[PDB]
């Protein structure tokens, strides 16, 4: 029993972190094969930050201005491209310590774990979801570039995010492993803002599940709605509309508890006109809205506390 | 920028996990040179449970009883004694990923991260403190038994829990790396409860200073309070009494804000009569009591958002 905001493992992510330095700029890269990643920004210095042009800033220099330590080790440089918003050089040095990996770009509202990093040290982990307005809400300092988000499944590493900045609400914002940012946002120091947020409402009824499952009934109710007339009640509370596909994705967890999704919504429906009168759910007095349906089946027994 | 409940990196102890079997029982077990650490509940059947006499239960076993798997790899138990709640289990290969580390016994209030583990085999981390009462409240499923907690200071690895059981509640209990268990709890299927909990203080005061480094300062007030008159109302609302030990760990935190800790508890003491009117604190509409100092010190910038 428990339910815990829970990160993947990450030793096979440990074994990948390097350290890139570009003149005076130090921030982290990812080494797999013989490929170093990370942010194109490290070839910024101070007024570059405002208007860079990344082509003309690159082509001034040659393999051997990037400096990569990997460990207390140098590895040298011998090719260097940029793809999107990173860089991937490539080095004399295959990783020994590489994982079976892929790169996925994650879509809003799924999670992944945040390998902290400086100076290509991992200092911490942490579990994060991709919000809807395709910002995260992290945990980052200075130096912290290049630090990646990754899934695992099996024994693969499927890396989806590297970290490139910080907005001025604090939350966080970054590329693929191809250099594609999530969201509308540049690697540039302008006048960029976050849009408006909304809370992921396939998560907190996944989260709803994950608290049956773990013996508590307290929020359920006699009463069922359709989808369209959630849906009224989803916006007045910025919610995220829900559809048919979140209701097909959600069979599973119905399956195992016996709540029909739309019962379980209208349960939703009515925390939110009522609140919680003081109670908890799964020690929380808010609703949770970071656990996707798959965080639950990979956390959750599979037997009901009925 | 960002408050996250941030675990270690978990890579140097997931080296270290094996699956231990005797009998029908599998669970984990955590190999550090040539020994074994798992629970010793591992000898017990069904019915052994209830009143098991661990002595008479391990004499007849012999080195061969034990089925040891490091991923693939059959270990061979060449020896085994009984330390406490646990057993320690010499095999015939040294473990060549052993990191630096120790064995420490965590006090209450203190934080640490746990690596579940199912089979020997790493599934998620997370970070918890020890309560008051001496529980966690972990995330734990059938199969968790021998999943450890750790702190990395450096490169070396503090070892400070190993798991073993969970209460009604729902709650955790487990021993330090001696088998000496956390609490007044037993390693076997008695009637035991977790007693009365209470709310970590140091820690909630802590957080509050992390909120403030992080640039927020709403909660605070003109007033201060002594230290009596604060236990007063900490008594009244199940909080730890605070000690003048507390006032010092405060004080780096206390300087690199420029709040005076009493300050800080009389801003406490109107929360707590008050609450928090709809408002949050790092993004929390409670009181946070899972940090440390240190945890605040580790992850926050040692620059005031001013
Ligand atoms: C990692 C870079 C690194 O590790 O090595 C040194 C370059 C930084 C991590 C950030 C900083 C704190 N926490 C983090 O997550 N990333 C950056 O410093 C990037 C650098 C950069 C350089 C060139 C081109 C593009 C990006 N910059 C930012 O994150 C930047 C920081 C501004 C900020 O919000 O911090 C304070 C201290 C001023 C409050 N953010 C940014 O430009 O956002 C857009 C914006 C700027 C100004 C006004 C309004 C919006
Ligand atoms: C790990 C053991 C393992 O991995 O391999 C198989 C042995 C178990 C992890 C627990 C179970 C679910 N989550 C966890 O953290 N640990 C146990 O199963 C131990 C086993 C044991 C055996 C012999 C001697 C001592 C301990 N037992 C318990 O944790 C036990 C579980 C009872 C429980 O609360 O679960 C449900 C399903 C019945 C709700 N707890 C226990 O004995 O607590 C004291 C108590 C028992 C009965 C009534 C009141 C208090």
């Amino acid at each position: 029993s428990g339910f815990r905001k829970m990160a993947f493992p990450s030793g096979k992510v440990e074994g990948c972190m390097v350290q890139v330095t570009c003149g005076t700029t130090t921030l982290n890269g990812l080494w797999l094969d013989d490929t170093v990643y990370c942010p194109r920004h490290v070839i910024c210095t101070a007024e570059d930050m405002l208007n860079p042009n990344y082509e003309d800033l690159l082509i001034r220099k040659s393999n051997h201005s990037f400096l990569v330590q990997a460990g207390n080790v140098q590895l040298r440089v011998i090719g260097h491209s940029m793809q999107n918003c990173l860089l991937r050089l490539k080095v004399d040095t295959s990783n020994p310590k590489t994982p079976k990996y892929k790169f996925v770009r994650i879509q809003p509202g799924q999670t992944f774990s945040v390998l902290a990093c400086y100076n290509g040290s991992p200092s911490g982990v942490y579990q994060c979801a991709m919000r809807p307005n395709h910002t995260i809400k992290g945990s980052f300092l200075n130096g912290s570039c290049g630090s990646v988000g990754f899934n695992i499944d099996y024994d693969c590493v499927s890396f989806c995010y590297m970290h490139h900045m910080e907005l001025p609400t604090g939350v966080h914002a970054g590329t693929d492993l191809e250099g594609k940012f999530y969201g509308p946002f540049v690697d540039r120091q302008t006048a960029q803002a976050a849009g408006t947020d909304t809370t992921i409402t396939l998560n907190v009824l996944a989260w709803l599940y994950a608290a049956v499952i773990n013996g508590d009934r307290w929020f359920l109710n006699r009463f069922t709605t359709t989808l369209n007339d959630f849906n009224l009640v989803a916006m007045k509370y910025n919610y995220e509309p829900l559809t048919q596909d979140h209701v097909d994705i959600l069979g599973p967890l119905s399956a195992q508890t016996g709540i029909a999704v739309l019962d379980m919504c209208a349960a939703l429906k009515e925390l939110l006109q009522n609140g919680m009168n003081g109670r908890t759910i799964l020690g929380s007095t808010i609703l949770e809205d970071e656990f996707t349906p798959f965080d639950v089946v990979r956390q959750c027994s599979g037997v009901t506390f009925q």
